[PDB]
């Protein structure tokens, strides 16, 4: 305890229904975080992070540009998203998520594997993976888009490799 | 039947274990395909595709550049991968997948949502989801890389919206 996120091997994903039945996936290419944890016992002590909203991906310029617009994220007015863990208990990461200028308490379900050793450079690391779901409309993201076109519900998955 | 894949809302995903405990996900940004199907009954009649191996993504240059080397895919020698369905039965796409110059039989579990109507332009479509797994080593890709560094098992997910 503490840990630094390896960015080449770490990821922040979302998945949202498109037209009810197809799952549209994307990432934020640019994020940062703080982690402090006991690899034995697997307790998380510190867990916060930030996403840079302009780095949203999805792999389609048209869609992604439209996502940074006032119709969805409003990147100009809100360049960042943030999450601060406020409580850890047995796999539950309770925390305040802030998106589009709104903060809501949420809970991510998490899994830690640790202590691990990078078989190349011999350095100690941990994998942290977490999953939640939120309603984009609770954060006022895309009110004008119906659930039948863009799902209200958004699955969040974090996949982190972090070096002691 | 026939149908024409909407490339803007379709994707080809893979997922493989990194150092056993974390998943590396990525896509082929560029692919083509043929589909013929019955909206009712949900029978698939024709299902084939090609991917351009150079479009491999993963969002990491050092990694993606390595994947394209003779160490893995050798894109300079095998520019393409391809799949053709050989038989459709009780929700399963049986077919032949060709990667790195090797063809092997693979089974994909399919899920068809059809008939669907585009809420905006009222045009008819379907969502086709297909999932399966291969051993990358069965095709000779990355023989020198241990399963504990890069998983031998690779999960394939196809997510297509296709318009009549
Ligand atoms: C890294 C440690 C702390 C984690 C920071 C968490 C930030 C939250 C990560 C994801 C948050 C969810 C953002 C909502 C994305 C959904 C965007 C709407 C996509 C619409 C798709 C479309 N069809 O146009
Ligand atoms: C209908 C289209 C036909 C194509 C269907 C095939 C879909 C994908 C097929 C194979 C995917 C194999 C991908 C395995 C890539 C290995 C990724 C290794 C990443 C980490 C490597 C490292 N050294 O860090």
């Amino acid at each position: 305890k503490p840990y630094t996120i390896d960015k080449a091997n770490s990821s922040v994903w979302f998945e949202v229904k498109h037209f009810k039945f197809n799952e549209t996936r994307g990432v934020f290419d640019s994020f940062d975080g703080k982690i402090d944890a006991d690899p034995n016992t697997k307790a998380l002590n510190v867990f916060e992070g930030k996403i840079d909203i302009k780095s949203i991906n999805t792999r389609n310029k048209k869609r992604d540009d439209h996502l940074k617009t006032a119709e969805f994220f409003d990147v100009v007015k809100y360049p960042k998203g943030s999450f601060k863990m406020t409580k850890y208990e047995d796999g539950k990461i309770h925390g305040d998520l802030t998106l589009h200028g709104v903060t809501k308490p949420v809970v991510l379900e998490a899994k830690i594997q640790a202590p691990l050793q990078n078989p190349m450079n011999k350095k100690e690391f941990m994998v942290l993976q977490a999953e939640g779901k939120i309603n984009r409309k609770d954060f006022g993201i895309g009110k004008t888009f119906s659930d039948a076109v863009v799902g209200d519900e958004v699955k969040i998955e974090l996949k982190l490799e972090a070096y002691a």
